[PDB]
RNA sequence: GGGGAGGUGGAGCACGAGCGUACGCGUUAGGACCCGAAAGAUGGUGAACUAUGCUUGGGCAGGGCGAAGCCAGAGGAAACUCUGGUGGAGGUCCGUAGCGGUCCUGACGUGCAAAUCGGUCGUCCGACCUGGGUAUAGGGGCGAAAGACUAAUCGAACCAUCUAGUAGCUGGUUCCCUCCGAAGUUUCCCUCAGGAUAGCUGGCGCUCUCGCUACGCAGUUUUAUCCGGUAAAGCGAAUGAUUAGAGGUCUUGGGGCAUCUCAACCUAUUCUCAAACUUUAAAUGGGUAAGAAGCCCGGCUCGCUGGCGUGGAGCCGGGCGUGGAAUGCGAGUGCCUAGUGGGCCACUUUUGGGAAGCAGAACUGGCGCUGCGGGAUGAACCGAACGCCGGGUUAAAGCGC
RNA sequence: CGCAGGUGCAGAUCUUGGUGGUAGUAGCAAAUAUUCAAACGAGAACUUUGAAGGCCGAAGUGGAGAAGGGUUCCAUGUGAACAGCAGUUGAACAUGGGUCAGUCGGUCCUGAGAGAUGGGCGAGUGCCGUUCCGAAGGGACGGGCGAUGGCCUCCGUUGC
RNA sequence: GGUAACGCGACCGAUCCCGGAGAAGCCGGCGGGAGCCUCGGGGAGAGUUCUCUUUUCUUUGUGAAGGGCAGGGCGCCCUGGAAUGGGUUCGCCCCGAGAGAGGGGCCCGUGCCUUGGAAAGCGUCGCGGUUCCGGCGGCGUCCGGUGAGCUCUCGCUGGCCCUUGAAAAUCCGGGGGAGAGGGUGUAAAUCUCGCGCCGGGCCGUACCCAUAUCCGCAGCAGGUCUCCAAGGUGAACAGCCUCUGGCAUGUUGGAACAAUGUAGGUAAGGGAAGUCGGCAAGCCGGAUCCGUAACUUCGGGAUAAGGAUUGGCUCUAAGGG
RNA sequence: GCGAAGGCCCGCGGCGGGUGUUGACGCGAUGUGAUUUCUGCCCAGUGCUCUGAAUGUCAAAGUGAAGAAAUUCAAUGAAGCGCGGGUAAACGGCGGGAGUAACUAUGACUCUCUUAAGGUAGCCAAAUGCCUCGUCAUCUAAUUAGUGACGCGCAUGAAUGGAUGAACGAGAUUCCCACUGUCCCUACCUACUAUCCAGCGAAACCACAGCCAAGGGAACGGGCUUGGCGGAAUCAGCGGG
RNA sequence: CCGCCGGUGAAAUACCACUACUCUCAUCGUUUUUUCACUGACCCGGUGAGGCGGGGGGGCGAGCCCGGCUCUCGCUUCUGGCGCCAAGCGUCCGUCCCGGCGGGCGGGCGCGACCCGCUCCGGGGACAGUGCCAGGUGGGGAGUUUGACCGGGGCGGUACACCUGUCAAACGGUAACGCAGGUGUCCUAAGGCGAGCUCAGGGAGGACAGAAACCUCCCGUGGAGCAGAAGGGCAAAAGCUCGCUUGAUCUUGAUUUUCAGGACGAAUACAGACCGUGAAAGCGGGGCCUCACGAUCCUUCUGACCUUUUUGGUUUUAAGCAGGAGAUGUCAGAAAAGUUACCACAGGGAUAACUGGCUUGUGGCGGCCAAGCGUUCAUAGCGACGUCGCUUUUUGAUCCUUCGAUGUCGGCUCUUCCUAUCAUUGUGAAGCAGAAUUUACCAAGCGUUGGAUUGUUCACCCACUAAUAGGGAACGUGAGCUGGGUUUAGACCGUCGUGAGACAGGUUAGUUUUACCCUACUGAUGAUGUGUUGUUGCCAUGGUAAUCCUGCCCAGUACGAGAGGAACCGCAGGUUCAGACAUUUGGUGUAUGUGCUUGGCUGAGGAGCCAAUGGGGCGAAGCUACCAUCUGUGGGAUUAUG
């Protein structure tokens, strides 16, 4: 057989994303002397609109502590921000929606989003529309913090890391119905080559696992293990249930 | 460590025949008599068509419907409703340019054209059409998915090489005359369109034999002597099959009523039968013998056998040619060996099948390999087989034209 | 007389070349259409001029460009071959000639992307990679410290 | 200099820093300007005149770059304080965060006049030399009106988007004030103001751009990216006829008018009886006025279905600046 | 399925690449296919998936023991299988056999077998029904067609989606009005051919060729046998050979 | 007294030392493991590697003790401003000036801006990760395979290795998916020997006892048994019952069967050993005889004072020699699943799917006999039980022709032929009164229709009709059409399959090429001859054509009880077909004839033109329609019959 689909995705040639009017890298600053033992204040120039990613932007500028000149950041906009807004980033900083805080110093309920994974990075959970994260408890022994994260899971993180107060701009994208096969198109012709969708029993067996036969099955059991190669790995991929769910799964 | 006797296994010995060289034929390995695959592999070249993503440009009359928002009026008691305008939404409708390609299964169909032409058709603000630039390259790409497209090539492109790839399969295989002359059958084989094997053929010889100035043999008969269970015949003979009367009677029999008839059994007869039945039993078959390798005398050897001068076998001398049926004929023997290993027809016999110019056997002859006279014509029938000719005569068949 | 062959063809839908019958046959039928006179000329249905009749009917059968072509452009001459009839004609053949820019483009900039070095990988030609594992500046206001040249009291050029 | 918006011919200044321009989608609706078309007159030339037509046809300019003035736009300023709310657009929309009213400011100005400029170009009437003199000369190149007209362009203002519609060279403005200049000369540093002097190298450039210069083996009914776009009819870049321009019927002609064919028509009376099947053809068709069902996701179905009218000529009424 | 030391995927190779300028309202992998109304039962089988291990099997390496060593033996012995779980909008599957209600025919209520459940709601001679042109009605003069019904349905059936349904369709089908050369039954007209001429000028195909009947023959002859017969050179048509 | 001597302690015990199955405690013992911490290898992230960890110093405070002691903190949270390139101090210079110090001019350094400490910061960390080996999973990928025979292949069978009877034609041999059957075993005896008996069945008797219990006599040629199927063989046997045994053992050759006179299997006579049995002669090396089985290579066991183990020697190991065993059933012995409708190649008429040819079971159509039917009566008309034929418009059977291709179902169109005759002409017979009908003869000249449904042939119905007969011609006819069906590739459903996919099931869409060659045929010129040429004519020979029905009258007549109900002559017409023809009606119409009319154009009128025939009305001539009209015929020899 010849390489299905999903093998040659992973060779990035018609399937990379598409990323010539986006904004650049929405993220926190840079961990300095600042953040880590006062604040530092910044003003919101802009609220503008990254293709490809429902969550409105925020270019905040900044004064650089060493030399003279203005630093120009671009955030994933918490929901309230407004520009002309002064937003402040340290361990020193109030608890406000739009500052930038070690999630040590935030107290438990505090609803967070641009969660750091790992200290000093910029931003790397809780950063589509409308998502947050929620500080669990501390533990100021071994200065760890659980978080619970937008799918249900729960994650002990280190104290350091830092988080915007709030929950990301946008909300309820998915609430309205796209309604339209072109509005499909428009949706997926910012974000990558991925949206029309044939069905692997609608192919020939050359091309699909599930493709063939005189009547359009599947044929096999879509339920496939882990360890299957890579173009056999169709399906329900270990799947621990299949079916109408009654209640809530988690682990 | 070396000897003996008696059996068996050896490509051995037993007064060498080989080596070198040339030629011919045969079997193979090699391109391997010549031409022929569908494939496989290794390195490369293509996205000037087309598929999809991206960048940067360009393009899409005129009409219909009339979403939201806004204005005014009428109400009603209010609730709120109704009316007339304005407005210009939509993967909205008609329909140009453009894009596409339904039906005529129209034209053309050695065309204008290796896919075009006409009328009629679908869509025509969108998932729209399009130029250039970019990216993805062959078990790879790309695919709103048809195995579609990837330079007239796609159920893995094209280019060169490995490569003169292999083929039990199809086609072809080049001068003359002379002589000899087949097989389609046996056994083994993933064997059934092929081989190996025996058989049938040819070539080279060789060992002998007869005769003039016989070593022996035979698709024949006869004379002796065995072998057989087919044709026929038989069932008052065995095993099976089977028809009808008759004469008797024990009846763990029945029926109609002291019973009496049936049935049963027995006995003697009677009709009809057998590839897988038989007492009997042909015709045509098959084997052996018809002498010198025989016959008859005398002696020797033996470890075998043994009452014995026994028996059996072997060996050494001697004698006997009326050459021990007919007919015909010169025999024996070695090496190498090609083609063939699809058969078919007829008298008789014969299995399956209603049968067949059907399928399958036996014997002999024939066609195939073969022409000639006759059957008008015809592979096989009847007659007869063939160097080039003259005379004569026939066969089978004929003699109105 | 001997020696040695790439030594004899009717076939192989055999190979190359040549030639018939078909056959003076099929055909020279898509988009309405030509006529009169004259000129040149050996020669005119087809060239040129004039006069008529018609067509494209501005989303043209018009006027200009991009690709691509590469002299096909223009003048003169020829009528051998070609332009599937002719031809005095041609995008044919021959002889000459023709493209002039500071202000129109290229040239410059980046885009999608392509691509070296450092580094890494790799038997290897090489490949991955484009900021990532680099000591990645060769410049400049200005100041100072010296040489040098000038319309040299002074200024400028050149090294640290 | 101006209360201000900002203005005037210049109006010093480095490292450094901030910002702007380059630099932004598609669709709709209005308005301004131009080109084209149109209408009424005046010139010059031409056509028709059998009868009429004071007619019909052609033609009737002012480049860039400066200067001035219209005109368009403005979330620019000053006075002032609005309800009995007012202003205003086709639609909207705007106002105590300052409406209306009055007075200013700025930007664009492709329009008009002007320098260029009539000396040139065109039209027409004549006179020369000789193949060409941009020969010479006379006269003219005028005055108006219209518009949901078409095209281009400049504006304003909206709609749509789970779509928000490049980057970089390059150029400019501002913040700051390290520095420089001269001591009162008729002076200095400095000047994005006016004029004057010198230079701008290399490559492309002819022509076809397609029913004959390109690809399809060819002068091949195929294919191949764009720009400009008159009159009449009419909703129209529809179809039909015409002007500017172009052409010679698409690789030949003459004669005839047979069959069969390809393409286009018509047909009495029936009216799908043909055929697998109404295939093919035919019916209907535009606009105006009426009238429209079942069903329905209430949007539609819908040009449902069905009916009437439609020419020419002569009038009337209404709709404006 | 996945919280990034990750999920899916590429790559001969580098903690090299794509998604990813991304972070669960995201990316990746599947099925069904608007709206409406529903989506029944089965986890035995095959998959996928979770850990209790009572824990059995279980390689290499390591450990110990015997022998002079090579060797041999023993214990230990990961994942996986086994073992117990989930799970059908995973692949799929959804029967009979009895026991029986006052004419029948039909026949709930009870129990059982394989391999777990026995086809629920709906729907149907359907694009799915062999028998079959099923039976009834309607449509016509006449209907193997159409439609509506019926229910033991060879072999319907519920995201291998069931049923329905406005709007839409160069999709398949039946009937009706209108209209007609589709037809009865053909005819006439027009243009371009074909035609003839001047000029130019191919190709396919070709053992030899070319009149029949019967015969026999490789069983359907142009040739052979026996009969019928046979007269130069050609033109336009034609489709038996 | 503790003590075997005492449950007559099953020995069980005082005295002693050992180990035996379990538990616990430990070991500076051994090894293997689990957890926590560290950083330094290794990894990840951030940054322009910009302030990390301690010690401070002062200030902001909070507490505590009577100035300390401990702790905190690092200067920024109303405004959509500004923020750098040091101020200020404290010192050191001038080759510089003006009065050692001062002033001016130009400079330097330190603090402002603390010191020290080894990894820039943070997060993991001996894990992850990498290299090498080992086990699991792995159609994601690769390569390959998927027997043969066969009245085509497949499905089915095994006729593929063996045995019995028959076929089989009296030696032997002899084929078919011929017939009837058996085999992949079974047996320590069912092998071997000896002895002694006689079996199946039947008759007659005997308590329970009977058709079958056991006892006795008699008859018994085997009619029983001998294990497997069948055939042969066998009676003081080879059968039954006992007794003893292992000849079913160890060896070498020869031979038979199949056969090539290789092998295997099986078998036959000997020979040399060692044994069994019996008194002995003898018999016995498996089964009474003909079936019951297996190469090389590899493995495994057994045998020898065996041979090699590579410089020699010893010992393990390994190799060899000989005989058994582990197996190939496709049985002379590859290691092997499917699908292809997306398909490919080499071939085959050695072989299927058409026609044709043989055959005719089946289909269809006839005939003979006569049991009955027909009120009566075998035969008007039929015809049982039987029996003989014909035909090739049924379907089979076969495989001769064609697989380097003979285009395939049906319909449409068109011609000709056959008769086994539906009608019509002429007749014969009847259970023929008339009418209607049935049976048969000559006979194929003429005719045999319009439609609904279906792709259909076939069928069925509706309706006319004289009748609505059956067939052939390569199941006539595709360079004649059509393409509905069947028969490619797209797609759907049901069932089957794990799947790819299959369906002799349904459904929908799906390119129909070429004639100009020869002949045939249709027409058209022409040809040889009569000296040339023309006119008028004759005829050989070939073709051939007419057909059927109404109404009136006969006549309400014959016939008949009635009901009903004809026919010949004659008259008037019509159907089908054929040959012509336009006077008339209709069609056509570009006479481009004459009006009308739209758009445009020639200045307007008049007159015209263009719009591929602009459109429309009416139209001459011509052509043409059962859509008008006209015409269509006589004898001869005879068939069946009388």
């Amino acid at each position: 057989g010849r390489v299905i689909r999903g093998q040659r995705k992973g060779a990035g040639s018609v399937f990379r994303a598409h990323v010539k009017h986006r904004k650049g890298a929405a993220r926190l600053r840079a961990v300095d002397f600042a953040e880590r033992h006062g604040y530092i204040k910044g003003i919101v120039k802009d609220i503008i609109h990254d293709p490809g990613r429902g969550a409105p932007l925020a270019k905040v500028v900044f004064r650089d502590p060493y030399r003279f000149k203005k630093r120009t950041e671009l955030f994933i906009a918490a929901e309230g921000i407004h520009t002309g807004q002064f937003v402040y980033c340290g361990k020193k900083a109030q608890l406000n929606i739009g500052n930038v805080l070690p999630v040590g110093t935030m107290p438990e309920g505090t609803i967070v989003c641009c969660l750091e994974e790992k200290p000093g990075d910029r931003g790397k959970l809780a950063r589509a529309s409308g998502n947050y994260a929620t500080v669990i408890s501390h533990n100021p022994e071994t200065k760890k913090t659980r978080v619970k994260l937008p799918s249900g899971s729960k994650k002990v993180i280190s104290s350091a890391n830092r988080a915007v107060v709030g929950v990301v701009a946008g909300g309820g994208r998915i609430d309205k119905p796209i309604l339209k096969a072109g509005r499909a198109y428009h949706k997926y012709k910012a974000k990558r080559n991925c949206w029309p969708r044939v069905r692997g029993v609608a192919m020939n067996p050359v091309e699909h696992p599930f493709g063939g036969g005189n009547h359009q099955h599947i044929g096999k059991p879509s339920t496939i293990r882990r360890d299957a190669p890579a173009g056999r790995k169709v399906g329900l991929i270990a799947a621990r249930r299949t079916g109408r769910l009654r209640g809530t799964k988690t682990v």
